[PDB]
């Protein structure tokens, strides 16, 4: 129970962040995504005293007037909040509060050894619904704003200051060098306290096998089956799917005509490879929105089911020519599709349509 002088806080062995809970569309507000246990060395020089002394460890957040959802201070990443608490010797978890004054969260019996530890729990909390979360990785590097984390090691007469109360910091400087000044952490430093790695990012992508080909057989149809322009063959159903998707992945898919580069007068009509049938095209219908796909590069959202994302599709021949224009033959078309997470620029696959326009039934 000696007097503490010249306090300083120093980093211990730094732990990696751990996943308390998995982020999911099902994750509730207030859930703890990540947590880390931090241990700091508290060093001071003892000097003998007649009266018993205590080292009172205090904390408070300054630079913001009031706390955020779930006792958090806003993180640089929106919808994710930072909360830090001390694992007190009395066996109580106490969160450092947002207040103008520091609060007494722990005490340490003073000793000549001049060495002790301060123990904390770091927590990253979801303050919004997962859908509400921003696009991108979501890595947390810093607290938002000017908010600063203050740790106070303060020497006091044993038992004079109550735990859980505002921590009074004496006006006096004796004995010269008494422990009174704060340790203030700003921005990434508050997040990076105690050393160790930065929080991990959240994955937002599905697994894409590049060069994937899909073949759809439209079959053979006689010209007599398309009496009027805008008439179509029987629909063929197919699905374009992605698997091993991250919980919060929301990918999109875009299509281009393999044979046409310029913007089409009507991009709902996919072109046939030339030297075959004439006056016909292919139409593909989006199962979700119920509208025909445009093959100009418009991106389409995909449905999410379990770990996979898919777009349900159906395809058919459509008659575009007037009476003179129709010709029979091989009817083949191709659509290149790209996925954006958004993270794709290269073509990621092709859909091949094959079939025939025949004269005789």
């Amino acid at each position: 129970n000696e007097v503490a002088l010249n306090c300083s806080f120093d980093n211990g062995k730094g732990l990696p962040w751990r996943v308390v809970n998995e982020l999911t569309s099902g994750t509730a507000k207030g859930t703890v995504l990540f947590a880390r246990p931090v241990s700091l060395f508290l060093n001071y020089k003892p000097q003998a005293s007649q009266e018993a002394h205590e080292l009172v460890i205090g904390g408070n957040w300054s630079g913001v007037g009031y706390p955020g959802p779930y006792g958090t201070v806003a993180s640089d990443v929106k919808g994710i909040g930072y909360r830090i608490s001390v694992d007190a010797q009395d066996g109580v978890k106490r969160v450092i509060p947002v207040d103008n004054q520091p609060h007494a969260l722990d005490k340490r019996v003073t000793s000549f050894s001049g060495s002790t530890t301060s123990d904390y729990l770091q927590e990253l909390v979801l303050t919004v619904d997962p859908g509400e979360l921003p696009a991108g990785d979501l890595k947390v590097t810093s607290v938002s704003g000017s908010a600063t984390l203050n740790l106070w090691a303060v020497d006091r007469l044993k038992g004079e200051a109550s735990i859980g109360s505002v921590l009074a910091v004496p006006a006096d400087n004796y004995p010269t060098g008494v422990c009174r000044k704060p340790y203030s952490l700003i921005g990434p430093a508050s997040i990076a306290i105690g050393g160790g790695p930065p929080p991990p990012p959240i994955p937002k992508k599905c697994k894409v096998e590049v060069g994937r080909e899909i073949n759809v057989k439209l079959g053979s149809v006689a010209l007599k089956n398309f009496p009027r322009v805008n008439d179509t063959s029987t629909e063929r159903s197919f699905d374009i799917s992605l698997s091993e998707c991250a919980a919060l992945a929301k990918p999109e898919i875009a299509f281009r005509d393999k044979y046409v580069s310029a913007q089409q007068a009507d991009p709902t009509i996919l072109s046939l490879k030339s030297g075959g049938a004439a006056g016909f095209g292919i139409v593909v219908k989006n199962g979700l929105d119920q509208q025909r796909i445009r093959f100009d590069g418009t991106p389409y959202p995909m449905r999410r089911v379990g770990d996979s994302a898919d777009l349900p599709l159906s395809a058919a021949y459509i008659r575009i020519g007037a009476e003179g224009e129709l010709k029979a033959g091989v009817a083949d078309g191709a659509a290149e599709f790209t996925f954006t997470f958004p993270s794709d620029n290269k073509v990621d696959g092709i859909v091949n349509f094959s079939g025939n326009i025949t004269e005789l039934e």
